[PDB]
């Protein structure tokens, strides 16, 4: 076991000291296996390792501030939520003190804390994830995306848009299914046995045209923008039967017409990357 | 096992080729001569009739342009589908699939109904679906047979389920991917933390839809008692960080209108009182 520090006890902080105590770290605590402390200085010295979940990153400043000598040596890793710039600055001011500093974001709930299959992502000190690592596996499975400790941030925000573009097409999907007519009355939960095994086959489109978006080269192959503009038209009449109405297919429709008129019929999905930048 | 496909376009080409790579014995007929040569290289059967492709198996599968198209070829032969099992891969409409499915009770054809969610090159090849409705005899009997074009599934019993499950899952494959195509342009924009490749974005995105699929078999029964329990995420998170995506798109240039779509929906179930519920209860603000 470990020796970690855990600055910030609201239900995710406390979560997350719950998971160190549970993997066998001796765990400080500061806002029962644990040993909790008055003071964030008496928090910070007990550890090498300072693991930070405040509020905000502006408590973040007000708590680390007074303690920027008391950082020389050691690791911060800062789960707080906030914005790129905010974690950029904090990591230059932890450089400036010597601490070794990885920004970090949890893509999960407090619940989730210390359970399989979640993850948290980190950016920063490739030092201080090597080093934490094993430690930092007490909370879920992280992930190392790079060295700069902005990149969690924007993580965060750009998966969170992918999975509410997936919820809204499911929910668009569960409602279209579960409408009265021929071939309707579906539960959402039939309905979402079936979306289960497709999205195998949604996620092999993704790995497909990464690489499209990357080379600047969309070959659309035996699903062209034409296929998708033709078959978004039979989403928008059928959801309009049905009286399903969300939004994305006049969205779809809209955005696919677009590179149509520009004149890339006969590329891959992946074109349209060039049309919402 | 013997089985005749109708129609060689590029799937109803590809459909036969996969049942020959799975040793069954293939008979084939297109409307335009001269497209089942190489297939008859590869062990195929072409007969120059439908009428003779309908007598040669006990399994007719059906893969045409149109409903339309199949009705012309299939209506002079319903005596001679008599006892037989047609399964329709065509694509086309749910009620165009219930009027063949009625048809062919009439005239005594066991009739299964299907949608094909992959491309020509996707069939014979693992994990693509076959989605299939109608005649749970002809599922049963059939499943064997119809495993070399891929994973097939049954939807139940109604002939018209598979035309609308193609529909709605390729909304939720749009959804997906455009959600995808927004993180992307994110992660890409200049910025700190900015000028991430798509490749290495899709690689997190990877595992992380590991936990979307999660949320959306967490939120199926929820649509399914009309009881929406927000728990640890609520519609009020939801719209929180929503606007911050918003904010944040609109500082890197990213205009996708998904945004927006989003926090209209979710304040009006908000607004309506909802603000501690699943994203599950969104389903009735678009319902
Ligand atoms: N909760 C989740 O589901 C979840 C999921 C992913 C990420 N996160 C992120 O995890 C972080 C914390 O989670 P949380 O919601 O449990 O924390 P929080 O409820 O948003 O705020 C509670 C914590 O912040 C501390 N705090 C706030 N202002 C402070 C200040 N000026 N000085 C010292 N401490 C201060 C609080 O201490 P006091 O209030 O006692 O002063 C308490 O420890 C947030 O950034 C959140 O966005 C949360
Ligand atoms: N291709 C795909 O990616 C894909 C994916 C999923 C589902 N599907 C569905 O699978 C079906 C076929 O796909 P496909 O592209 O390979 O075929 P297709 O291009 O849609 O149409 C070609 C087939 O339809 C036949 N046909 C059309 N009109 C006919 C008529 N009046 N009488 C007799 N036969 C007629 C053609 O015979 P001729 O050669 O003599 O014209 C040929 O066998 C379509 O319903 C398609 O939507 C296709
Ligand atoms: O407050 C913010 N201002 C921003 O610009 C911003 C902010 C937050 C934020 C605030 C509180 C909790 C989590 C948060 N995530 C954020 C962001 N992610 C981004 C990706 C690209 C560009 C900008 C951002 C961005
Ligand atoms: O109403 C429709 N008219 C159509 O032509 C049609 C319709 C629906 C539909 C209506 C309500 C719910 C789900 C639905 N799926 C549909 C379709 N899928 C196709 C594939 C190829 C050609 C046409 C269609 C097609
Ligand atoms: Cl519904
Ligand atoms: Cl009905
Ligand atoms: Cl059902
Ligand atoms: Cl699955
Ligand atoms: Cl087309
Ligand atoms: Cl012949
Ligand atoms: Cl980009
Ligand atoms: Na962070
Ligand atoms: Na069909």
């Amino acid at each position: 076991g470990a020796k970690v520090t855990v600055l910030g006890l609201g239900p995710m902080g406390a979560a997350l000291a719950g998971a160190f105590l549970a993997a066998g770290h001796r765990t400080t605590v500061w806002n029962e296996g644990a040993t909790e402390v008055a003071s964030a200085a008496e928090a910070v010295a007990a550890s090498p390792l300072v693991v930070v979940c405040l509020a905000t990153y502006e408590a973040v400043h007000e708590v680390l501030d007074p303690l920027a000598d008391e950082l020389a040596g050691r690791t911060v890793v800062n789960l707080t939520s906030g914005s790129p710039v905010h974690a950029r600055e904090t990591a230059n001011w932890a450089q400036q003190h010597g601490a070794e500093y990885l920004d970090g974001v949890i893509m999960t709930t407090p619940s989730g804390i210390g359970k399989p299959d979640y993850l948290l992502l980190y950016s920063g000190s490739q030092a201080a994830f090597d080093g934490s690592r094993g430690t930092l596996c007490a909370l879920g499975e992280p992930m190392n995306l790079g060295t700069d400790a902005a990149m969690a941030s924007v993580y965060d925000t750009a998966l969170l848009g992918l999975m509410w573009g997936t919820l809204t097409g499911w929910l668009h999907g569960v409602a279209l299914m579960g409408a009265d007519g021929p071939g309707g009355n579906v539960t959402a939960t039939a309905f979402t046995e079936v979306a289960n095994r497709w999205m195998k086959t949604v996620g092999v489109f993704m790995n497909t045209y990464a690489p499209h978006v990357d080379a600047g080269h969309y070959p659309g192959d035996e699903f062209t923008l034409h296929l998708h503009h033709r078959t978004m038209n039979i989403l928008a009449h059928a959801s309009e039967l049905r009286g399903v109405v969300s939004g994305l297919p006049e969205l779809l429709t809209e955005l696919t017409g677009r590179a149509i008129t520009a004149g890339h019929g006969n590329d891959s999905y992946a074109r349209l990357v060039e049309f919402i930048r």
